[PDB]
């Protein structure tokens, strides 16, 4: 066939029921990741060749980076929370791995008060119940596929992105192949 499963995916021997549709999963720390969201733009060009109403779910890990990595899946949560993915994502992963002026969970704050959010509404979405949930969702969601390695991405909890079998002499090629290859798993 044009699309094999152990080519352009896996698929799980232990599918995960009740899955989101599109599942993702990233770190801060994780260098490609950083590729996939400032240089490819991954996650936006498969959104842009998804059909009618398929949500999108991105998550946060806490297998790397220690303490700060714990510290990251919390103020993701919090970002999911007040819906401000968009404008901190790109100052938290250069404050990570550009400039590497994120070292404390007090410098994870300062990116979001920069970017605009007021300290009170930061620190009341930090300590509330419903980051905690939200946190947990995060670990549940990565604990239920034994995720060690991001970036990730599931399809209806049953179908891996594998992207190493994939063509990389162009940039632009690699993104449509990776949605293509996510819209072919989506009508599966």
């Amino acid at each position: 066939a044009q699309y094999e499963d152990g080519k352009q995916y896996t698929t799980l021997e232990k599918p995960v029921a009740g899955a989101p549709q599109v599942l993702e999963f990233f770190s801060f720390f994780c260098p490609h990741c950083y590729q996939f969201e400032e240089v490819l733009h991954i996650s936006d060009n498969v959104k842009k060749k998804l059909p009618e109403g398929v949500k999108m779910t991105k998550y946060h890990v806490n297998f790397m980076g220690g303490d700060l990595g714990k510290d990251l899946t919390q103020a993701w949560a919090v970002a999911m929370a007040l819906g401000v993915e968009d404008k901190v994502t790109v100052p938290l992963f250069e404050g990570v791995q550009k400039t590497q002026t994120i070292r404390s969970a007090s410098d994870i704050r300062d990116v979001f008060i920069n970017a605009g959010i007021k300290g009170e509404e930061y620190d009341a979405a930090w300590n509330s119940f419903v980051v905690k949930s939200l946190v947990a969702q995060q670990e549940k969601a990565a604990a239920d596929v034994q995720l060690r390695g991001v970036p990730a991405m599931f399809v209806n909890g049953k179908y891996q992105l594998n992207p190493q079998g994939m063509d990389t002499s162009n940039m632009d090629v690699f993104v449509q192949q990776y949605a293509d290859t996510v819209k072919y798993l989506s009508e599966k």
